[PDB]
């Protein structure tokens, strides 16, 4: 339980619709210093989003994985209609930002061992029947240089224990998403392994701006709606590039992670062997 008074602001973190993230310094005996910790407060505090809130917290709260960010507590003090969640401080930001910056120190080897950490987390999750919905670069957390983390857990919801799909707004990362989860709202391990497998490109094309999966599907949708020409483009087997000094067999795994059926989709133990298997081959 962490008190308001002890919770002192250090900068801007990162920005939202409706909520946001501060560094924080929780200092409850103010002498002179204590620990660095990351603050989401809601901006817009809509009950939906509150509840929203309060679920995204016991997802993170029943979470323990190396390679999955940790929960420290919650601020009450004021409120629950300001409710602040408080998780772990990891200095280098997020993989879109640190790989953009790092990029002539982080060759494909690294980017391997990045993509292989990311793939233990969501076995993990796929253990606890938990389906992400917000896999995508700027989701991933970098603790140090041979260590990244999975988490924005605020789209995060739980499986039905009789359904394998969620059915679900309000902004969508829709160059991140499934088909079937553009078109019918339905999210599951199967839509989750399709936003790894633009993960995937998006660590290979080394964020390059121009070769974004909004800047590329951009450019191939032409020339209403956005979305109905995404829908389309996707179901006459439009796909993301090979890019530029690829691998073979690493393409491949994108290819078959954007498979239009859910069901002929890899699974994220397999993909970890494979790719932990890619690694070795690289290297020795
Ligand atoms: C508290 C919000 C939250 C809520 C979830 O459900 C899951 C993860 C987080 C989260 C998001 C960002 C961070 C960061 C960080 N450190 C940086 C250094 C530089 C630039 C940006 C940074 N973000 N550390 N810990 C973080 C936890």
């Amino acid at each position: 339980q962490f008190e308001e008074r002890h919770l002192k602001f250090l900068q801007q973190l990162g920005k939202g619709n409706f909520g946001s993230v501060e560094m924080c310094r929780y200092d409850p005996l103010q002498d002179n210093t204590g620990e660095v910790v990351a603050v989401k407060k809601l901006q817009h505090s809509t009950e939906e989003h509150l509840r929203d809130f309060e679920r995204e917290i016991e997802i993170l709260k029943s979470l323990q994985h190396d390679n999955i960010v940790k929960y420290k507590g919650v601020c009450y003090s004021a409120g629950r209609r300001n409710l602040k969640l408080i998780m772990e401080y990891l200095p280098y930001g997020s993989l879109r930002d640190y790989l953009q910056k790092h990029k002539e120190r982080i060759d494909h080897i690294k980017l391997l061992q990045y993509t292989s950490q990311i793939c233990k987390g969501m076995e993990y999750l796929g253990t606890k029947r938990y389906i992400h919905r917000d896999l995508a670069t700027r989701n991933i957390l970098v603790e140090n240089e041979n260590r990244v983390k999975i988490g924005d857990f605020g789209l995060t919801k739980v499986l039905p224990q009789d359904k394998e799909y969620y059915k679900v707004p309000g902004e969508s990362p829709i160059f991140w998403y499934a088909p079937e989860s553009l078109t019918e709202s339905k999210f599951s391990v199967a839509s989750d392994v399709w936003s790894f497998g633009v993960v995937l490109y998006e660590l290979f094309t080394y964020i390059e701006k121009s070769k974004s999966p909004p800047a590329e599907f951009m450019r191939m949708i032409g020339n209403q709606s956005i979305v109905t020409h995404l829908i389309e483009l996707l179901k006459n087997n439009g796909r993301l590039p090979r890019p530029d000094g690829c691998p073979d067999e690493i393409y491949m795994i994108m290819t078959e992670c954007w498979n239009n059926n859910v069901n002929q989709r890899p699974s994220f133990r397999d993909l970890a062997l494979r790719v932990d298997q890619v690694r070795d081959n690289m290297a020795g």
